[PDB]
C-alpha cells in the first residue's frame, strides 16, 4: 500500500498536538517523551491527546488519526490488530474490531476501511474546548501490543493526526510515535536513557 504522508503541517489554523506531563512512575499507564516524540501506553488504557489551534477553523473540520509502520521496510504494510485481539469481541459497538486506534466515548466517531490503500482510521468532530479549557481533547486507545505476534509484532509505528475539512482535504498534520507496552514509565526511561547514550 502507498504509505500516507506523515510531514507536520500547521496550516492555516496552526494546527499541532500536545500531551500531558505524566511522569515516568512504575504505575503510570500513558506517558509522552517530547525528546523522543513517542507515546508510550498499557494496552487499551486512556491516552488523552491535546489539540491545539491558534484560530478557529470552519464547522465540519474533522481530525483523524491513522497507524503506519515507521520503519521504511515495513510503511507499506497496513497495521491492524493481530489475529488474537482481532477475534476477542472487545467491542465497543463502533469500532471494526480489526482497527488498532479507536477513540473513547465519542459518540460521532468514525471508522474507514479505506477502499484503495486497505488502511484503517478513525475521525471525529472538531470541537472547540470546553468552557474554561485551553484546548480539546481527544481519548485515544490503542488496542493491541507493540509486541502482538502475528500483528505489529515489535515492530515501532507511528501515528498521523490529520486536521482535516468537511470532505476530508488536508488542513493541518501532526505525529508521534508509539509503544503500547505492559511498563510504560519504565520503557519511556530506559529509550531516552538509550537517547542521552
Ligand atoms: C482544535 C480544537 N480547538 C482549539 C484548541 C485550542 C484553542 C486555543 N485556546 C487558547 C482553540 C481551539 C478551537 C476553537 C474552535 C474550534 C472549532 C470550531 S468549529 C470546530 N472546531 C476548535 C478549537
Ligand atoms: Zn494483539
Amino acid at each position: 500500500s502507498s504509505v500516507p504522508s506523515q510531514k507536520t503541517y500547521q496550516g492555516s489554523y496552526g494546527f499541532r498536538l500536545g500531551f500531558l506531563h505524566s511522569g515516568t512512575a512504575k504505575s503510570v499507564t500513558c506517558t509522552y517523551s517530547p525528546a523522543l516524540n513517542k507515546l508510550f501506553c498499557q494496552l487499551a488504557k486512556t491516552c488523552p491527546v491535546q489539540l491545539w489551534v491558534d484560530s478557529t477553523p470552519p464547522p465540519g473540520t474533522r481530525v483523524r488519526a491513522m497507524a503506519i509502520y515507521k520503519q521504511s521496510q515495513h510503511m507499506t504494510e497496513v497495521v491492524r490488530r493481530c489475529p488474537h485481539h482481532e477475534r476477542c469481541s472487545d467491542s465497543d459497538g463502533l469500532a471494526p474490531p480489526q482497527h488498532l486506534i479507536r477513540v473513547e466515548g465519542n459518540l460521532r466517531a468514525e471508522y474507514l476501511d479505506d477502499r484503495n490503500t486497505f488502511r484503517h482510521s478513525v475521525v471525529v468532530p472538531c470541537e472547540p474546548p470546553e468552557v474554561g479549557s485551553d484546548c480539546t481533547t481527544i481519548h485515544y486507545n490503542y488496542m493491541c501490543y507493540s509486541s502482538c505476534m502475528g500483528g505489529m509484532n515489535r515492530r515501532p509505528i507511528l501515528t498521523i493526526i490529520t486536521l482535516e475539512d468537511s470532505s476530508g482535504n488536508l488542513l493541518g498534520r501532526d505525529s508521534f510515535e508509539v509503544r503500547v507496552c505492559a511498563c510504560p514509565g519504565r520503557d519511556r526511561r530506559t529509550e531516552e536513557e538509550n537517547l542521552r547514550k
